């Protein structure tokens, strides 16, 4: 989308990333592995995802709760 | 957000870099795709414009922002 503090980092079709059902705005949202690990999802309902690729929504509050942002993306 | 078959593009523009808006394909007026994705897709008869503003990241491959009919050939 257009506009300018978001990861937006990108993974391929057979690259892993993370889904977190506690932090996501909806089921199409996801974050990269570095941003998941530098955040805290203890007790959240998260899974590793294997398919589809994506751009990291870490730092983007239309797609991800701010409580769920990693330490590098406020 | 996540891909749906052919992955996503996610390439990023700067403030004064151009890209394409397509009103036929967009989900809302903030969506946009990068020039390479526009060229490798089919928007004949669509109401598209070259846009010059504010930076962003390409939405090709993200079904929440762009009709899959309008995905480029490299994003399925
Ligand atoms: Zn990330
Ligand atoms: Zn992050
Ligand atoms: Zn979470
Ligand atoms: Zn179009
Ligand atoms: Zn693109
Ligand atoms: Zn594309």
């Amino acid at each position: 989308r257009r506009g300018s503090g978001v990861c937006g980092s990108v993974w391929g079709q057979n690259d892993i990333a993370y889904r977190c059902r506690t932090c996501e705005n909806d089921p199409t949202c996801a974050i990269c592995v570095p941003c998941f690990q530098n955040g805290d999802h203890n007790s959240h309902d998260y899974s590793i995802i294997y398919t589809g690729g994506g751009c990291c929504d870490c730092g983007d509050e239309t797609a991800w709760k701010p409580d769920g942002f990693c330490s590098n993306h406020k």
